């Protein structure tokens, strides 16, 4: 036997269930921005305890295990995806990801065990970094005007979420600069795999 040695035993999910929340297939950064209202609006839990995160590379080829788009033990390959992360109050976090087969909300260690897995056998090219965006600047700096979605005569890759695009003050389009994984563009904090479980695991 092995002791654990606060554990968040009675945690009660920041959203309604899965099949509850709103999602359309291939826009996770909106379905984690309408996770992020959601929260922002409940008054449940503090905003600032949720990041979104980004996931993605230099050559913009991940994989991640355990989607719902890809049933069984293989990898979806994705340009990026989004996730939402909670870090509880007691230090506990969780993962919630519409998109895997996992729990939803699956706790951090389990979600990079089973669904991020290690980068140490993954061809270098690959391997994933992780943007961690607090839930309230992205509420207030993400703006998606779905125009990566579009084929090359201009009509739908994949249908969009039934309401108006996110946009700010600021700007109609930035999503580019929450898919890169330069430091030196956007917000948030960049991490490598090792970094960022280092940073969040237990």
């Amino acid at each position: 036997q092995h002791m654990e040695g606060p554990a968040a035993v009675h945690y009660q999910p920041a959203s309604p269930p899965r099949d509850a929340c709103v999602y359309s297939s291939c826009y996770s950064e909106e379905n984690v921005w309408k996770l992020c209202e959601y929260i922002k609006n409940h008054d449940q839990y503090p905003l600032e305890e949720c990041y979104a995160v980004f996931i993605s590379n230099e050559r913009k080829m991940i994989p991640i295990w355990k989607q719902q788009a890809r049933p069984g033990d293989g990898p979806v390959i994705w340009d990026y995806h989004v996730v939402l992360l909670h870090v509880s109050s007691g230090g506990q976090s969780f993962i919630y990801d519409l998109d895997t087969v996992l729990p939803f909300p699956c706790l951090f260690d389990t979600y990079v065990e089973d669904a991020i897995k290690s980068d140490d056998d993954i061809h270098p090219q690959f391997r994933r970094k992780f943007r961690v965006i607090c839930a309230d600047s992205y509420l207030k700096n993400f703006a998606s005007d779905r125009s990566h979605m579009k084929d090359s005569s201009g009509n739908w890759r994949e249908p969009p979420p039934p309401y108006p695009c996110i946009e700010t003050g600021d700007s109609k389009m930035n999503l580019n600069d929450f898919i890169s994984m330069d430091p030196k563009v956007g917000w948030g904090a960049v991490y490598t795999l090792s970094e960022f479980t280092h940073r969040f695991g237990s």
